[PDB]
Formats: structure tokens, C-alpha cells, sequence
């Protein structure tokens, strides 16, 4: 349960609803967090960051941009993909640096809280089939 | 009264809808801004997500919401804030405009005002609407 530790970085289109989701995750997880505009560059990324990368706001350019500059880091960070297309290819997921989970659900907040509680415990959030793909390799 | 959040479907949109439903004690639904809508029940409070609206979609939603059940209320969500007053005025059944993308409590308080029959406009925008 460390605060230094872990912090949420929600990278998406800034919106009232993104704020509502971030506040809900912060309160449910008892963690600090911030929202960052997916279309804006970032220089300062804290060490414990759990990046929630909004795939519905990402195109090929932004995927490349966020893959490129997050790989420069670590900095001990974890990337989880949010609002992920069904059938986003496994080959593409693997190419994300520091990839720790994939969220598909657009309706089940509780699903997502539970997954993030796992990440705080050192667990990834992958289906059995995707974890197997990633492990082997 | 029921909430009709018209936006791009996303986990965060569901999170906001749930928070508004729970804060206001009303039912609500999410509708994809890029899809047509047939039936709008009476007493709907439409939250129209301006960040997901381009000029074709504004024209579409202005057109079909002015048809289809004049017993509705429209509020603009995530409004750019230099959105022109004359544009706001052209929305049918316009009852409020939210600019804040960070202050949920502001917005809840505004929607509880709308439920009491109040509008949610800045003083200057209200003055513009009244004297038009
Ligand atoms: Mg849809
Ligand atoms: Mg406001």
C-alpha cells in the first residue's frame, strides 16, 4: 500500500468525465493521481507512475509518441491500456514498454478497480491467453 | 427526470454517468453522439458533450432535439468557453452550459439547480439570453 510507491497518471482527453473516473480510482484505491492530455508532451513523469493510456484517444502517431517517450523512462513505471479495442492485436500490446495490463471494459468500473488493486499488489492484468503470449515471449 | 449523456462511450463516460445518477438520485443513460436517437422520453436532461461535437454533429443534434419532444432540457458539457453566446442561444431547449472539466461538485450543484427548475448560466450569459 505504498504512496511513493504508486501514483495514477491518466493519459486521455481532458474532460469532466475523465476527472470523474480519476477521482473514483483515487478514492477507491487510496492513491494520488493526475490527468494528462494525451495530445500534449510530457517531460516530468514520477517514479511510481501507473500510466492509464486511453486507447480510444490514440491513433498511430500518438501510440508511437507515447511508446517512444515512455520507453525512455523507467523510472519504475507501469503502463495499462484503457478502453482498448477488442482485437487490438497481441503483437501490438507486447510492443508497449512496461506493459502491465489491458482494460477492455467501457461499462464495468468495478472490474477496473479490481484490476488496479492487483497492480498495486505486483500483479498484471491480462487474460490467461494474453499473459501466455507475453511470457513465451 | 432522467439523464441522457450524449458523448463518446468510454469507461470514463460511464463513471461520470454513475456519479451524476447517484448524486442526483435519478436514472440515466449514455448515448453515442455519433448514433441517431429515436425516442427521447419526457423529462430528459440531455448532457451534450461539446468536445465530441463537430459542426455536422452540432447541426444534427440541434436539428433532431428541436424536433422530438419539447419537454426536454439541454445542457452543454465540456464547453470550450469561447463557444460564442450566439451559438449557445441557437441550441433548442437550452438550460445550461458547463465549462469546467475538473470541478465535479460545481456540475452536480448546477444539475441539482436544474432539477429545481433553475438554469445554469454565468451571469453574463444569462443576461445575453434574457435580452435577445
Ligand atoms: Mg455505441
Ligand atoms: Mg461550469
Amino acid at each position: 500500500h505504498s504512496s511513493h510507491g504508486h501514483t495514477l497518471l491518466l493519459i486521455t482527453k481532458p474532460s469532466l468525465q475523465a476527472t470523474a473516473l480519476l477521482q473514483h480510482l483515487k478514492q477507491s484505491l487510496a492513491i494520488t493521481g493526475k490527468l494528462h492530455n494525451i495530445q500534449r508532451s510530457l517531460e516530468d513523469i514520477s517514479a511510481g507512475c501507473i500510466v492509464l493510456m486511453d486507447m480510444m484517444e490514440a491513433d498511430k502517431k500518438l501510440i508511437h509518441y507515447w511508446q517512444d517517450n515512455l520507453s525512455r523512462k523507467n523510472n519504475n513505471i507501469k503502463t495499462l491500456l484503457l478502453n482498448t479495442p477488442d482485437d487490438y492485436p497481441y503483437r501490438e500490446i507486447e510492443n508497449w514498454p512496461h506493459i502491465n495490463g489491458v482494460f477492455y471494459a467501457t461499462e464495468d468500473q468495478e472490474h477496473v478497480v479490481s484490476g488496479l488493486q492487483g497492480i498495486l499488489r505486483g500483479e498484471c492484468y491480462f487474460s490467461q491467453k494474453l499473459a501466455s503470449y507475453l511470457i513465451t515471449h
